[PDB]
């Protein structure tokens, strides 16, 4: 799989209180100026904001949900691996390397699809960071305690 980055105007993004969650590689100049905390290792990256977000972030063990998918323009059923550390080819956005409290799943994904949601009953999961020949990878956020608190 490898590191699929964002093709449009949509903003890839979970709004949860004052925290803004996206992919580390589509972090923004202002992303970085308003940094919380960060981490390459699993393709995350986490801005404070000034307006209150409406997310709720899932607390759960759920391994089937809903993602959006941009390149179908369709959201899927899905079911996703436990978060796992999982080797990611090199890209644009990083050299080959292994990535952390990442859940594999069977499900379209092409470039441009990095930042699409994914949820499950409880709230937001994770958000699409990865894939590639008929699997997607999706960052974990659920142990991320402090988002939601
Ligand atoms: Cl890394
Ligand atoms: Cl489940
Ligand atoms: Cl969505
Ligand atoms: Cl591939
Ligand atoms: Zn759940």
């Amino acid at each position: 799989i490898t590191t699929l980055g964002k093709f449009g105007q949509q903003s890839g993004a979970i709004y949860v209180g004052n925290f803004r969650v996206v992919n580390r590689h589509l972090a923004t100049h202002n992303d970085w100026a308003n940094l919380v905390w960060e981490d390459s290792s699993r393709d995350l990256l986490v801005s404070s904001t000034t307006a209150q977000g409406c997310d709720t972030i899932a607390r759960c063990n759920c391994q089937t949900g809903v993602y959006y998918c941009n390149s179908m323009r369709k959201h899927y059923p899905v079911s996703f691996s436990k978060p796992s550390l999982i080797f990611v080819e090199a890209s644009e956005y990083y050299p080959a390397r292994y990535q952390s409290h990442l859940m594999l799943a069977v499900g379209h994904s092409e470039p441009g699809d990095a930042g699409g949601i994914l949820r499950c009953q409880h709230g937001v999961v994770g958000i699409v960071s990865t894939g590639g020949n008929g699997l997607v990878g999706f960052a974990d956020v659920r142990d991320l305690l402090w988002l939601d608190d």
